[PDB]
């Protein structure tokens, strides 16, 4: 699994290319990936290639299987000339030789911002991920930190980027990375940040249900929530506790292992947890959460109304064992008033 | 704290015309309360005297300081007949001024004051805000209609004042929504009775849920210990009222003048700095103290999912190594 | 610490007359202590010198730093037999003065003395005073009668200052009491070791029952908190006495002297106060204190019993909703 | 369910006419309870209408069915007086115009307090709560608070307070209120309270007794006796749980259910836990408080003789949790000796 | 079962000859427990009869069915003198007036300490006893502490000296008494008491692999190790508990049951708890305890394979929570920092 | 941090004379890592590219700082070809002068240098002093024979060095340790790696074992509190380490300079005292708390025996009483 890393001397000019192929509809084919990755290593690390050979992503897609080659020429201006010559690339090479103008280097970050905001809805599919990204990016017009060029909000440039950013493991990992880690940061970083914070167990919203609401970690013990402890949802939490612990080994990358397709994904499907997804949504819905799902539909509203009905018990006997430390309270005042009487 | 109950045979016709003063904006004085409860009792006990004398609503009202007077005129056909004569005069006046309709019509009006119960206590503007939010929300379901008339902003000020200044008709409607005849004006006095808990006792709220859990929150107990202390005494106060505590602020119940987050400001101010950090009322001198609280809390929520996952993690690395042990302990050796 | 054993054929007729000599006020000196304990040979190891050379009983004897010494005069029929011949002389005249009877009269004797164990550490009034309403029970259930003449303060008198100087005594009847030829001469010294236990340790008894849960009571918290300590330290030292230690005031175990309500004068005060507010000895600059402990228990039991109500009612209105729960999501929709 | 209130000016000569009839045995039929109301209403109230109404009897005695309705006639001064004409009170007025002196003020509040003996042992019936009011006549008779008339203290004199006791809700619940929420308080009071404080459980000593020695709360959950861990008595003990929590509804005056005949009671009777009776009155027993119970005697036999032999061992245990506690003080403070030495 | 004083003024010439015939192999005979009860009560007691029988000694020792009945000599010199005539004790006259020196008072403690190198392998038998006590000399004589004289080094006399030992529960019990009840005490005392700490549940390993690994006590409750929870295992703890409680009465003294053959000792032997030993070894060697052991050899060997990887995931959680604390900490002090800022 | 890997086709051959280089005392300088590399990528992954970028060990040998740099030379047939051409000069003069003899001697090779890894931070001599004796231990069990002039003194002295200035040989070995083509070799190395954990960390151990239960021993409570939290900061640094942080020592990973005991001195010296105590480096102010923390622990060590054992006697005391209640329950009375 080789992918190409361009390295020239007028990089910012040959990456603006690579963006203006992308957005013209030009299909990269088995360019693609090298030609995103020359984006993001010319953003964060300035084609320093020493730079990045040391940097986390770089080790963590060689982790991956990923082995880099560079294409040195830096006597080079234009994306055509670091593409290798062959009838293959040929077809490529004659869609560059048509269709925009010189850009600023801002562009390069402004794509790459524009691409994170598809990422919270990306695993949903084409509609989703597209519908929130034009939420989003009127969040960030109106907070006038950034405006997006009108010719990039078309259905037809948008479902470019959506498929752009799917098949580009690369591309994804990269700004999910970066948004976990952001560090002393442009506010390219913080649109980045934002939308890699949304993208959390994107996919994986029975994790999120069951850890937020069914579990809990204490001193010491994981504690079930009284609904689930019975015999049949009891097995569910146990294959849900062995799959959640296999996503672990992905470390701060395990919300988005359904984003980043990493091992052990299969079984973490809310199909494999029928009673415990059931009672989890009960439980989410009573607080006020989120909602596809009738088969399982009266195990949802009768984990819905039981724990309305449970949380109005906690906070009744929260209140009355506050006031019975009180009454205490005064008893041994009235001592103390007594006893030095 | 006398308040006056109608007993006629034209019970509907009569609480028509209490409803047809209150929307013209008719000043009903002192004879408000009991022009409300008759509502309330024809709608839950179809002015059946003997049924409400022992319910649970008449026992609360009497506990918190009302004595029922009826006036028995079964001789009456509209409201003026029941009122009494003595010269007061200017409300006997006003009602010179129209139709019955339905008995329905005493619920869809009991269930549109209770709209404006969640934020009742945060006043005029965001209570009406509130009811007309779940306007949308009841007519989307189709479950209710109301009157286009009605929500207009000089009738739903009307309305808010009514229900703000009668402790029976905020009562009543909290009472029948935490005990749930299950029609769609229960499920709609339910849902707003709901969201009144804690309206206007947002500290309390955020510090049971947040703060004390009884260790406390980290927060807390570096920065304070003895404005627990306080605060543990002012909440005691409301525990006499029972089911009915979340309610205390609206309700105005015995005891809510020893909840000022004067005696607490700092713990005020950390628990709204948590609160918001979960996603969530004024300060100065300790604003910089709810933003600290928020930014910790962000970090500590942020910590707390990791030791979770990493928690289920080490407990199903120990059930490997158990399983390991049972299959391990049984191989046959020769 | 030589006590003497006397070993002959006439064992029953030399030890009625031991018992004829005490009833009679003959004082035995110094050969009181192997008197008394040749009647609990006689009586629990029938004068088998070997079976009880090897028993529990001789055992902790030995340990408390007593050593046997047997007399052996097989050809005795008398008491005065196997008295030493070293003129001492005025126990030896006073003799010459009564049946034998039986055998039975053996444990009759020894069960009457365990009556006065449970006030034994009071004094002379409030032992013979349970002794005499212990013979009411015991001889209304027909188990046992006393003879009338034993009934009489000068005889009560004299069992009394018996038993209270005869550690010999006093520790067989307790040792057989604990752990329990199962006659009712063993039920009656059993009952009577049984109500024993804390004689003149009454502040040990409220302060592990009611002080110590180890939590603090509340009334120990606030006050005292190193008087706890130098009760737990005095307290320690009876520990090494075993099954034993409730019976050290009685038995004058070695370290009773450690505990002196001197070293935790509030603590004792304080105990006093929750046992009597349970239904149950003396201080002047602590008496308010004991006052205030006894009014303030009764608020506090008063409290635990509706909190122990309370907290069963909300336990089963928890299992209502996990109850409803169960049947609600078995409902079959359409 | 109406009862009936004279209110006229000469209060407490009507009243003590109402006693009179009372003690010389004239059957009030269906005007006693409104004869006895009067009398608490004159004792607490001063027959200030407006007073009583707004007092927490009134409010807890409408709450249970009642309605009043005042009879005025301030003119009058004999119970006679206030008696509507019909010949089916005539016989009553008949037995009126038969049979004492005009008596004090104090007489009213001597009459109920002398009712209140009967309260500890009213739900048993005619011959102990007689021989209870007599032990407590002596008690109070002795502290010298109260004397009594001899002619009150006859067999049938006493046998005519227990019927009319009996028959009384208003005259039982009057007594038990103002014996619960005692102020700041004559020593009529404080007789009707120590009455009232001897009646808590009346009636209900299994639920005092497994209370007391069978369960108990903790910080948290409510624990139970060992004896009672076992498969046959835990069903009994969820039952009495169900049941107790019934009673709890009634609040301060659930201990009074029974004398009261609150709603609840025939699901706390003892026969519906046999097993769990014999076990808590055996603990009971083991610590000295109370005796009708042989099926189950070996139960409660060998549950006596278990709990001394438990006690005793909590007993010895706790004494040597101290010593080793000390023994690890001694060690430290070697310790801190041995540090600088 | 009475046993021989012997009381001269000769004593301490009395005693060594009765060290030098047990040393030169002469068979004593039903003499040979109060020769050496003699020996004790000479080297601890000063032959002071009184001093004696006021001891704990003396008090336990007819606690187990032992009466002593002294033998008054003083005017006799030679062990001769104090044997009673009799054609039965003629053939001990006989080797006595046949076969060494008069020695110093040091040598009966001197033999007294040998004898107790035999107590830490006693119960296993002649080889493993002998084979420790020659490996506990050299460690004494190489501290120079004591030096033993080499005719008492051979096979031919250690063999002699075991057989004693192994016979004489006296001398048994003499010696672990005194070792365990030093006081403020020479360094005969010092090798006594270094002895019978080895000899700690010599014969009753299953119980102290079952007390270091298997059970642990806590504030409140004796914890399983977690291997062992399992059915068929937990009966044998069960009976493991009981056998272990049974030899409590003993005190001090339980842990030298098997050395004392004290009542109770036949319920604890390694082979009525074959799982629960196999586990508790698999346990002791994984931390490099103590090893005669194949029909429970991978049940051992599975049990230290877990026990490795249990203790290593143990340390590792125990890192990580202290870490998480100190994560807190940083929080809470950005918390002060950021208050007044 | 550049190092090389060395590709050719003769691989064996330029592995042996990597081993025969390091064997006879020739300093590879600045290459050493790398040949030492080398090693470890054909013992492991039989000298697969591929299959080694993405492995465990070259992500976190990449995470440590690594990045590796091949040298494809096909040609090759000897270690001399692969070395750059570069006049460094110094080391490619002295190869001119050692057989290949099989691929089962590189592993002979790596699983001699574990064999220093569980005293190296002591040593020069300790860690030769147990390589010593575990070459008895595993020569006995003959899974392996080491050759006789790889154990003299100058040879081993050799290797120590080696493997103390090479992180890369040193995380290999512990990295297939931890985590187990399972032969001896291997076995070899796991119980090496094993032997090393806390090795240079005997503070951390004895502390995280006996000090920290998270409740603390007795003898740290009243002596110190702050000390705790020093050490609890200190450690929290190798935390990142995850598995690895018990040889953070050993390999000197980030953040072992905060462990210096001038720190927690007190703890230190008594965490000693109490590792001795169950039978197991320096200080002068602090050797007497050191004797005294070893004597407490001794003795508490000794109570708690006592306390366990005494504990299961109550346990079947209570036992015996609710087995003797279902037994007597059930008594048949008449």
């Amino acid at each position: 699994k080789k992918v190409i890393l361009f390295d020239t001397n007028h990089q910012v000019s040959i990456c603006n290319q690579i963006i203006d192929a992308i957005n013209s509809g030009i299909d990269l084919g088995d360019l693609l990936e090298g030609g995103l990755l020359t984006l993001c290593v010319e953003h964060y690390y300035n084609s320093d290639k020493d730079k990045f050979n040391t940097s986390p992503i770089a080790k963590y897609l060689r982790d991956a299987g990923y082995e880099f080659d560079v294409i040195k020429n830096a006597d080079a201006t234009r994306f055509l000339d670091v593409i290798p010559n062959e009838p293959h690339y040929s077809p490529l090479i004659l869609a560059l030789k048509t269709l925009s103008t010189e850009s600023q280097r801002g562009r390069i970050g402004l794509f790459l911002s524009f691409c994170s905001l598809f990422l919270p809805k990306l695993v949903v599919g084409d509609r989703a991920s597209i519908e929130k990204a034009l939420r989003q990016v009127t969040v960030h017009q109106e907070q006038g930190i950034v405006t997006y060029p009108n010719h990039w909000l078309t259905t037809g440039h948008m479902k470019v980027i959506f498929g752009i950013l799917r098949s580009s493991f690369i591309l994804k990992f990269v700004l999910i990375h970066q948004g976990v880690n952001l560090v002393t940061h442009d506010a390219y970083d913080s649109i980045i940040s934002n939308s890699v914070g949304q993208t959390r167990f994107s996919g994986l919203l029975i994790v999120k249900t069951v850890l937020e609401f069914i579990l809990q970690k204490t001193d010491s013990g994981v504690t079930l929530h009284p609904l689930v402890r019975t015999s049949k949802v009891k097995n569910e939490v146990a294959s849900f506790k062995q799959a959640l612990s296999n996503l672990a080994r992905h470390g701060e990358y395990a919300p988005f292992a359904r984003v980043l397709n990493l091992s052990g994904i299969n079984n973490l499907e809310h199909g494999l947890y029928p009673q415990l997804s059931a009672i989890a949504l009960g439980v989410a819905t009573a607080h006020g959460s989120t909602l596809v799902n009738e088969q399982y539909q009266q195990l949802r509203e009768a984990a819905h109304d039981a724990e309305v009905k449970l949380q109005r018990r906690h906070e009744h006997q929260e209140i009355q064992a506050i006031a019975e430390d009180d009454e205490e309270r005064k008893i041994l005042e009235q001592f103390h008033l007594q006893k030095t009487e």
